[PDB]
C-alpha cells in the first residue's frame, strides 16, 4: 500500500494526506475488484492469537502517554504475556480500559459525533456478576448521561468473555425503545423496527401495555445465564413531546421520543479481549428520529399524516410532499428537544463539527477513518460539507464491531 | 463467490454473479475502501481487449463461436498487425456505447440504457465537422422538450498526438464571470474554462446565463470556436406555482444535459470525444447547480424571501429553501413540456432497473454515493439499497482536461 493517501474536499479545495490507514488491522469487505461500501455488515481466542493482539494495544497505549519503550511499558508487556500464558487471557488496567474506549469510538469509522470521543465517562463494571448488578450499572448509566436533559456522553462496561459460554450481553439493541406489536390484522402499533424483541419480552414474562411508545423492559443475559427482565425506573427516562413552532396541530398526533440514544447490542474489542455488553450513549442528531425513526416506511411512517395536516397536494411525487413534510418534522423534532432543554444537535452543526474533527485528525494522527454512506445525513446530504469530503474508510483497533442477537446464539439453561 | 445484496425496507435480497466478470480495478483494497473518492495503447495490450469485446457481443447476439464470430476475431487480429489498432463495426459501436452506459455505476437513469440514439462521427476531420455532427445531436436530442437520449462518437485515439476533444465540459452550460471586487458572476464552475474562450476570441456578454459557445479540438489541432444556434439552446425560465415573487429571481436553466468531455472505452479503443445526453433528474438543477456554495448559490436569497428565520442552522432554513427551489424547478420544466425526472420517479425506476439487470444478467454495478439523490436520501428507495460497485467494459471513464495536455 502507498505510503500516502489524499482526499480532497470539492467544496473547499483542501486536500489532506493520510497516512493512519498504514495501521488498518481488519478487512473492509471491500477487494482491488469489488466495493462494498454501501453493504450494510460485508469459540474464544487462543494464547497465540491473544499475544501479538494485547502487545499491540499495550504498545499503542505506552505509545500515547509518551512512555514507549520505558520501564513500566516492557514491566506491562511481560506481566500481560505472563498472565496469558498461565489463564489464556489478561485483565486490562483501568487506565488502558478508559484508553481502549475512547478510542473504539475516536475509530468508529461511521460516526458522526466523534468530536466528543476524548470525553467519554467510562463505568468499570467488571466487578459484575448477575443481571441485577447488570441493571443498577444501567441505571446508573442512564441517570448519569441522562443529566436532567444535558446529556453527557458514557460507556458502562461489563465483564470480557472468557469461553464464550459465559457471555455477558444486554438483548436490547439500545437500552430505551419502545416496543412494536404486531397485529392480526397485519398492522403494526408502536415500533415496526422492534417487533421480534417485544415478542421475546412478553414471552419471557413481561406484560405489555400495548401502546405506540411502550418503554421496552431491559433483557439481562450475566455470566451466560438466561437473560432476565427489569423495568427501568420511569422517572430515569426522559421523553420528549413533539410539536411545531407554527402548526399547532402537530401536537396532536401524539408523537414523542426518548432523550437518550443508547446503543446496547456492539461488542467492544481492546487489545484482543472482548467485551460483549459495553453500553454507551451520546445525545441524538435530530434527522436519526425526525427522518429515520419518524419517516421510514418500516418504521413510524407519518409523511403521509403530517401531509395530510399540510394539505400538500399529494397525487404527484413531484409535488415534493414527502420532502415538504419531511423537513417540517425535523424542525418540530429540534424545536421539542431545545425547549425542553434536552441536548441535541442539528445535521448542519454536527457535519461542520464532523468535518473540524476530522482535519484536526488528519493533522494530529495522520488520519480518520470515515464511511461516507453514513457520515452524510439521510435528508439534504449536499448542503452540509460532508458530502463534498472524500473520504476513507478503515477499520483501527480497539473497535466497536457488530455481533450476532443473542437469541440466535443462547443456549437455553 | 456468489454475493447478496439486501434492501433493508423491503427484505428483498438479490444475488450478484456479474462481479466475477470485472477485471479493472475499483480503487479500493481489502483493507481500504475508496468509495468516496471522486476519481481513484500498443498492439499487445491491444488483442485480448478487442477479443474480449467481440466475444461479449457475440456471445450477446447468440452467436458465440460462430463463423461470424471467428471471422471478427480473424479480422480484428490481423487490422491490429497491420495498422495497430482497429476499427468497429456499426454494430459493434451502438452495442458498445449502450453498453458503457449499461455499465455505468453512478448513473440512475439506466433503465433507459437500450434506447440510446448513436450518432457516428467516426469519418469527422475537422473542428467544424465536429460543429455539425454537434448541432444535429443537439437538435434531435432536444426534440422540442422531448428530450431523447443521443451520443455522437468522433474517430478513436490513434497517438495521443492526434485527439478528438470537446473542450467543454458539457454542450451547453453557463459561462463564469471572475469580478473586480472578488465574486462571481454566473457559474463558478466554469470560471476557468470561460477565461479560456475569452482569451479565444469569445466575446462575452457578461450576464448570469450566458451560454458558453463550443470549443472544438480535431485530430489534435488547436480548439476552434462556435457559437450553437440560439434556437437548438432550449431553456427554461424557473418559476413556483406558489410563490409569485420566485420569478423574480431571474433563474433559469438549459433543459439539455450533455456531458461532452468523458472518454469512452470499447474494445481496448478509446473515443476521447463521446459527447452524450439524456435528459435531468429535478436535483442535479434544483439541488447541486443551483445551492452548492461553490456553483450559483441561492439558498440565502431564497430564504430571504421566503422570510425565514435564518439565525440558526436548527430553524432548517436551508433545508426548507431547497426544497421550494426543487419544486419551482420540476414545475418549470413540467409546465413548459420540457422531459425531467424528479428524485423519487427517478431511484424507484433504478430500483426496478436493478430488479431487471439481476435477473436477466446476474447483477448491476452501482455506486451509491452517486446513486443516492443529494436530498431527502432516506426517503428514496436506493437509500436503503445495498449495492455492489464493480467495474464493466465498455466504460465511460474520466480524462485529463485537453488545456493541461495540450500543445498550440
Ligand atoms: C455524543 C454525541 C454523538 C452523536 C451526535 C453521534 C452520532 C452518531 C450518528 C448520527 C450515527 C449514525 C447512527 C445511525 O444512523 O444509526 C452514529 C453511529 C455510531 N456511533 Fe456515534 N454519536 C455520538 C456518540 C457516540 C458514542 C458516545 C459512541 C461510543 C462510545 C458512539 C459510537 C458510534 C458507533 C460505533 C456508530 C456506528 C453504529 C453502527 O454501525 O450501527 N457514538 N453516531
Ligand atoms: C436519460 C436520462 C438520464 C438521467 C435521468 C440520468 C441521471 C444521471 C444522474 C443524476 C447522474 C449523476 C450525475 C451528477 O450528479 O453529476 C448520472 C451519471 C452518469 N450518467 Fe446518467 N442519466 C441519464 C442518461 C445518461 C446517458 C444517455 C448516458 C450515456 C450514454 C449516461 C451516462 C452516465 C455516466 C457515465 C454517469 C457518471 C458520470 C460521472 O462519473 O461523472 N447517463 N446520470
Ligand atoms: N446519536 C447516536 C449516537 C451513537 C449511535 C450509535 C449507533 C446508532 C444506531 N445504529 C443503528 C444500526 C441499525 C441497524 C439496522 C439493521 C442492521 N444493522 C444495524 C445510533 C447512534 N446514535
Ligand atoms: N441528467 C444527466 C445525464 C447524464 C449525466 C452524466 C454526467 C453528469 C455529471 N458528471 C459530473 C461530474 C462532476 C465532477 C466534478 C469534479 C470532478 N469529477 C466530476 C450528469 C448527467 N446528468
Ligand atoms: C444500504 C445502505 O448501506 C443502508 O441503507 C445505510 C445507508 N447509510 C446509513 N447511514 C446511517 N447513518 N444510518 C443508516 O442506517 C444507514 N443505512
Ligand atoms: C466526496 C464525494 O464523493 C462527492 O461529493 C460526490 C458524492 N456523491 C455524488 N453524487 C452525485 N450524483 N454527484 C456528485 O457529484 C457527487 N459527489
Ligand atoms: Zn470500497
Amino acid at each position: 500500500c502507498p505510503r500516502f493517501l489524499k482526499v480532497k474536499n470539492w467544496e473547499t479545495e483542501v486536500v489532506l494526506t493520510d497516512t493512519l490507514h498504514l495501521k488498518s488491522t481488519l478487512e473492509t469487505g471491500c477487494t482491488e475488484y469489488i466495493c462494498m461500501g454501501s453493504i450494510m455488515h460485508p469459540d474464544v481466542a487462543t494464547k497465540d492469537q491473544l499475544f501479538p493482539l494485547a502487545k499491540e494495544f499495550i504498545d499503542q497505549y505506552y505509545s500515547s502517554i509518551k512512555r514507549f519503550g520505558s520501564k513500566a511499558h516492557m514491566e506491562r508487556l511481560e506481566e500481560v504475556n505472563k498472565e496469558i500464558d498461565t489463564t489464556s487471557t489478561y485483565q486490562l488496567k483501568d487506565t488502558e480500559l478508559i484508553y481502549g474506549a475512547k478510542h473504539a469510538w475516536r475509530n468508529a469509522s461511521r460516526c458522526v459525533g466523534r468530536i466528543q470521543w476524548s470525553k467519554l465517562q467510562v463505568f468499570d463494571a467488571r466487578d459484575c456478576t448477575t443481571a441485577h448488578g447488570m441493571f443498577n450499572y444501567i441505571c446508573n448509566h442512564v441517570k448519569y448521561a441522562t443529566n436532567k436533559g444535558n446529556l453527557r456522553s458514557a460507556i458502562t462496561i461489563f465483564p470480557q468473555r472468557t469461553d464464550g459460554k459465559h457471555d455477558f450481553r444486554v438483548w436490547n439493541s439500545q437500552l430505551i425503545r419502545y416496543a412494536g406489536y404486531k397485529q392480526p390484522d397485519g398492522s403494526t402499533l408502536g415500533d415496526p423496527a422492534n417487533v421480534q424483541f417485544t415478542e421475546i419480552c412478553i414471552q419471557q414474562g413481561w406484560k405489555p401495555p400495548r401502546g405506540r411508545f411502550d418503554v421496552l423492559p431491559l433483557l439481562l443475559q450475566a455470566n451466560g445465564n438466561d437473560p432476565e427482565l427489569f423495568q427501568i425506573p420511569p422517572e430515569l427516562v426522559l421523553e420528549v413531546p413533539i410539536r411545531h413552532p407554527k402548526f399547532e396541530w402537530f401536537k396532536d398526533l401524539g408523537l414523542k421520543w426518548y432523550g437518550l440514544p443508547a446503543v446496547s447490542n456492539m461488542l467492544l474489542e481492546i487489545g484482543g479481549l472482548e467485551f460483549s455488553a459495553c453500553p454507551f450513549s451520546g445525545w441524538y442528531m435530530g434527522t436519526e428520529i425526525g427522518v429515520r425513526d419518524y419517516c421510514d416506511n418500516s418504521r413510524y411512517n407519518i409523511l403521509e399524516e403530517v401531509a395530510k395536516k399540510m394539505n400538500l397536494d399529494m397525487r404527484k411525487t413531484s409535488s415534493l410532499w414527502k420532502d415538504q413534510a419531511l423537513v417540517e418534522i425535523n424542525i418540530a423534532v429540534l424545536y421539542s428537544f431545545q425547549s425542553d432543554k434536552v441536548t441535541i444537535v442539528d445535521h448542519h452543526s454536527a457535519t461542520e463539527s464532523f468535518i473540524k474533527h476530522m482535519e484536526n485528525e488528519y493533522r494530529c494522527r495522520g488520519g480518520c477513518p470515515a464511511d461516507w454512506v453514513w457520515i452524510v445525513p439521510p435528508m439534504s446530504g449536499s448542503i452540509t460539507p460532508v458530502f463534498h469530503q472524500e473520504m476513507l474508510n478503515y477499520r483501527l483497533t480497539p473497535s466497536f464491531e457488530y455481533q450476532p442477537d443473542p437469541w440466535n446464539t443462547h443456549v437455553w439453561k
